[PDB]
């Protein structure tokens, strides 16, 4: 990561906290988390972002919207190819992915410029140190 | 142009008034103006922020390093490509360059992935 605010929101993130990774149409709130990485159309790609993100995170979990099974299932392949086997994928309605834009804990809603469907991903950090 | 930052700086932009695209190394002023895209290596790519900032503005005059002439030739020719012919090119050296990024009429320094050298340019508004 060459990002200056990922790096900075990574930098305080600890066990518990969130971190997300949206496509160009999630209606993000307008405060400090806000990160808009967006340039134009699938630029960057979420996919490219994520894995990217990874590399400088050590996850517990990962949220995704239970839609992504049906209206996006290349995306759900790909995430799945990206991440360990050991890491623990939990689904919830889109509708929450959401509201945990604004999750307490949340250090950070990074926007890329996706636009294929449900490509939205909330990664909870374990232990830090 | 999707990105919200961008966005809002064209939307203060006028006759005389600057915005940068720069590679990853550019030191970039820590201030407002500040517009930190990069991800990782080369991405995003210098050439594909451009042609999408060029598509949102109207442009008179853009500014590159003249170093770019002799250690990145390639992107010379890939800005000469994107840009009309009515739109004039000047070079200075990279060290001017640098210090455009505190120009009084700058009202964006945008960050990319570009790794390659003197992937630097200057955007010079025409009429809004």
């Amino acid at each position: 990561v060459l990002n200056e605010h990922i790096s900075k929101a990574i930098a305080t993130i600890g066990h518990f906290d969130l971190l997300t990774i949206n496509d160009a149409g999630m209606p993000i709130p307008n405060d400090h988390r806000r990160i808009d990485l967006a340039v134009t159309k699938n630029l960057p790609r979420f996919i490219d972002v994520l894995a990217t993100v990874l590399e400088e995170m050590e996850i517990q979990k990962i949220y995704l919207a239970e839609e992504i099974k049906e209206h996006n299932p290349t995306q759900l392949q790909q995430i799945k190819q990206l991440i360990s086997s050991e890491i623990e994928i939990i689904f919830i309605p889109h509708e929450e992915m959401k509201s945990n834009l604004a999750h307490p804990l949340n250090k950070g809603n990074i926007r890329t410029g996706e636009t294929t469907p449900y490509s939205n991903i909330a990664l909870e950090s374990n232990v830090t140190f």
